[PDB]
């Protein structure tokens, strides 16, 4: 068994295996606290996140083993994985407390390392690296949900990660990438919300400017179809409540925008993409994988390196559990994880 040493950090007592070193802040995840640290065993570079109270309630006890059953899942390249899960507890009798080792990666997306502006490639490298992700996510009935540049981990090199993707059950967040039918809790909808979001992310890459700045849910539906034009009354369809329905449909008609008007001077591809992308009809949103197919990503695009996920039994989303039930499962994902490899790839 590894010496476990005690730091305070954030205010409270981290308890974490010799292995993890010179841990230090780098702000709150979903429902935890990072830290970067040293893994001395491989010399790389992690972050460990603490989970905030684990089992202090029904909410937390599941939203702990969603949590650790969703990231022991992902293995692809530009999703968070698992490098380690640990912690203190010797027993279940003992169990309250859940660490989560992954890559250590320096930013987010509001951060990206940049001379003066992005040029279209470095654009495109972002965008891509975003769909990929989404690409594997989706594949495995995963949506993000609340897809937005503080969602995207962003290393020293650019290369890209989706965090936080996949609760049920209820800090204020921005709601300026989200998409309509989650903004406005609309009755139905498809994995191309998080298409939106990618719309609006590489809109502001582009521009420098937030897309739908709204003050709030009114304003930003009035920014939104100020540019994509009134929608038909088929979209009607998708909204309960009737005081909404009736205000929309009582908006003067607005004319869709042309793109190559709104993002002047852009690669005309980009502008093509941003065009499939942000349509208020998602059923004619483009999916991630055709997204991954357009031109604008030509010369990042490889068939053999853009995989799907291993099927996902999300079964347990729909039973209510006792807490200790919820928390005794949590354990024994905790103890069956297995790290992957260091090295997990090889030469095209
Ligand atoms: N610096 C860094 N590097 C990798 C991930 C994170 C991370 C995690 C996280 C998730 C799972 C895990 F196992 C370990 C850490 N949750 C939120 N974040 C950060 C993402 C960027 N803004 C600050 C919080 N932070
Ligand atoms: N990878 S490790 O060497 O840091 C490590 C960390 C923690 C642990 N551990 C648990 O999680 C429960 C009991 C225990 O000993 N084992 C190894
Ligand atoms: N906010 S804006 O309407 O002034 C604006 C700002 C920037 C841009 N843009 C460029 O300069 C290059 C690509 C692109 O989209 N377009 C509009
Ligand atoms: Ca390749
Ligand atoms: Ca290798
Ligand atoms: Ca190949």
């Amino acid at each position: 068994r590894p010496t476990f040493y005690r730091q305070e950090l954030n205010k409270t007592i981290w308890e974490v295996p010799e292995r993890y070193q010179n841990l230090s802040p780098v702000g709150s995840g979903a429902y935890g606290s990072v830290c970067a640290a040293f893994d001395t065993k491989t010399g790389h570079r992690v972050a460990v996140k603490k989970l905030s109270r684990p089992f202090q309630s029904i909410i937390h006890a599941k939203r702990t083993y969603r949590e650790l059953r969703l990231l022991k899942h992902m293995k692809h390249e530009n999703v968070i994985g698992l490098l380690d899960v640990f912690t203190p507890a010797r027993s279940l009798e003992e169990f309250n407390d859940v660490y989560l080792v992954t890559h250590l990666m320096g930013a987010d997306l509001n951060n990206i390392v940049k001379c003066q502006k992005l040029t279209d490639d470095h654009v495109q490298f972002l965008i891509y690296q975003i769909l990929r992700g989404l690409k594997y996510i989706h594949s495995a009935d995963i949506i993000h949900r609340d897809l937005k540049p503080s969602n995207l981990a962003v290393n020293e090199d650019s290369e890209l990660k989706i965090l936080d993707f996949g609760a049920r059950h209820t800090y204020v967040a921005t709601r300026w990438y989200r998409a309509p039918e989650i903004m406005l809790n609309w009755m139905h909808y498809n994995q191309t919300v998080d298409i939106w979001s990618v719309g609006c992310i590489m809109a502001e890459l582009l521009t420098g400017r937030t897309l739908f700045p709204g003050t709030d849910h009114i304003d930003q539906l009035k920014l939104i179809l100020r540019l994509v034009g009134t929608p038909g009354a088929e979209l009607l369809k998708k909204i309960s409540s009737e005081s909404a329905r009736n205000y929309i449909q009582s908006l003067a008609q607005m004319p869709k925008m042309n793109f190559a008007n709104v993002f002047i001077g852009a690669n005309p591809l980009a502008v093509d993409l941003l065009e499939k992308m942000l349509v208020l009809d998602s059923d004619k949103r483009i999916t991630a994988a055709q997204a991954l197919a357009h031109a604008y990503f030509a010369q990042y695009h490889d068939p053999d390196d853009e995989p799907v996920a291993d099927p996902y039994d999300q079964s347990f989303e729909s039973r209510d559990l006792l807490i200790d039930e919820w928390k005794s499962l949590t354990y024994d994902e905790v103890i069956s994880f297995v790290p992957p490899p260091l090295d997990q790839e090889e030469m095209e």
